[PDB]
């Protein structure tokens, strides 16, 4: 096809504000077709949102000119797996109708990946650094680039799971923190470093596949946990704010790990307040609400899970 | 020119939701067209919005089948003078003394009335008036009524009723008239009709007027703070206006000496770093933010909110 005459300046100005850079003028053209085409599924998702068909709205960000898949290829990292990691929580504890971590300083500024399967590194870190505030009252940033060049069961950028993360920190008896070991973003030789050890990980427990009751109590009790769900759709690669539920999730395809730090309602939709890897210029300012007990949408009560420590 | 064969099942939709019918089907597809085009305006301006070009977003309305004219033409209702007086009469507001709130919104003291809707009416002026009047209502009396803009739109002579007028010919009438009636004594029907002011039903008085310095946001903010909602007039021939979404408004092509719209001030303050007057409108709350919008503030008198503020002294 051709471009449209009319965005050419909007292009520009779009590339401008992301440092996109590409090689080929054939490359742009290729590109700024798919930029174009996201466009229309944005403006056309918003307007069935006036009309009352969806609880979200979406939003052109620094994913514009990429297509779906490519974002799940380049930018995800889960790899689904093959007695004493259980956590049924009992009633009667607490069940606050909302719990938001990230107002009692337990959660960490959004970070972002990026062309490196690594989800599974900040979903873990993610999870440790809400124990590491709960047990020494600190809130540090840990080293994911650490889990990436040291856990061998895990295939670093190629992706990995959590568990693995946890157990890793356990054996190694410590993890790093950020600035002892910076994500670069790519795979290097494991470079863990004693003197910067940040926090420590005691073993870990999974929350019982697909049950989100169990969940809620499990963030209402332990804290922010580690959930995969299914990040595969254009309307999640253009979240812009609302409570996210699309009926094309397919709760098998777990293919993203995230970070929930709470939930709650909002304007009669209950929802998980997710932590995403993809910068703050993704997302609510880097986070997503999604749909809570909704037939456990896009599998987020599928791989739950949270370090011992 | 020509309805691009994806969007039929949402006009469909969009006609529905908005109880939206035509006559023809040729009247229908000229419609469609607007539509569109309107569409197209609004999805490219909130691309530009999240390319940090605008304070503000917008979204498809019930006015998405009406070009800008169209809606100043059938519902706005300001009319400036050009001649304004037979002399004057002490109405100019003189500030005040000490430190002004960094916000207010009379919404929350119980000051301000539902969003009501004009509608295919240049009544802009009556709902303005009244809107000033409600709140004096209250804050004397202590009670919270809804007055009568058709009264006005019925009785001020000197404005043209459903054809426009000025905010200020209302308050004087409401004097002379020695009275108001109240929305249940004399219903907005929407349509210009002989008078029918009713003394049984009369709710409220003014005791003349106060007009605030032109063109001066500080005088106006102080007004707004110590005596209450001031009735204002401003730019909506902007398409950007016509499908305010949320956000502080703010628009170059706001033409300051382009008045055609007479809302109510109903506070101010500040959101995400941007100084806001809040405004109240007739256009139903089906537009803008639950019928209100906030138009930015300290920003060179925005759309002219600043040059025909006023407010009656009651």
């Amino acid at each position: 096809l051709y471009p449209e005459e009319i965005l050419d300046t909007h292009w520009e100005l779009w590339k401008k504000t992301h440092r996109k850079q590409y090689n080929n003028k054939v490359d742009e053209i290729s590109r700024r077709l798919i930029w174009e085409k996201n466009l229309k599924y944005i403006s056309i998702h918003n307007l069935e949102a006036s009309l009352g068909v969806h609880t979200y709205e979406l939003a052109m960000n620094h994913l514009g000119d990429m297509t779906s898949e490519e974002v799940v290829q380049k930018m995800t990292g889960l790899k689904v797996p093959l007695n004493d990691t259980l956590y049924i929580p009992e009633w009667e504890g607490r069940a606050p109708d909302s719990v938001d971590y990230r107002k009692k300083g337990y959660v960490t500024p959004v970070k972002n990946q990026g062309q490196c399967g690594s989800c599974w590194a900040f979903s873990s870190v993610g999870a440790l650094e809400g124990q590491l505030k709960k047990k020494t009252g600190k809130l540090l940033n840990l080293s994911p680039q650490n889990l990436v060049d040291c856990v061998s069961e895990n295939d670093g950028c190629g992706g990995g799971y959590m568990t693995n993360a946890f157990q890793y920190v356990q054996k190694n008896r410590g993890i790093d923190s950020e600035d002892a070991y910076p994500y670069v973003g790519q795979e290097e030789s494991c470079m863990y470093n004693p003197t910067g050890k940040a926090a420590k990980c005691r073993g870990y427990r999974e929350i019982p596949e697909g049950n989100e009751k169990a969940l809620k109590r499990a963030v209402a009790r332990v804290g922010p946990v580690s959930v995969a769900i299914d990040a595969s759709l254009t309307s999640f690669q253009f979240y812009s704010k609302g409570v996210y539920y699309d009926e094309s999730c397919n709760s098998d395809n777990l293919n993203h790990a995230v970070l929930a730090v709470g939930y709650g309602i909002q304007k009669g939709n209950k929802h998980w307040i997710i932590k995403n890897s993809w910068g703050e210029n993704w997302g609510n300012k880097g986070y997503i609400l999604m749909a809570r007990n909704k037939n456990n949408a896009c599998g987020i009560a599928n791989l739950a899970s949270f370090p011992k420590m």
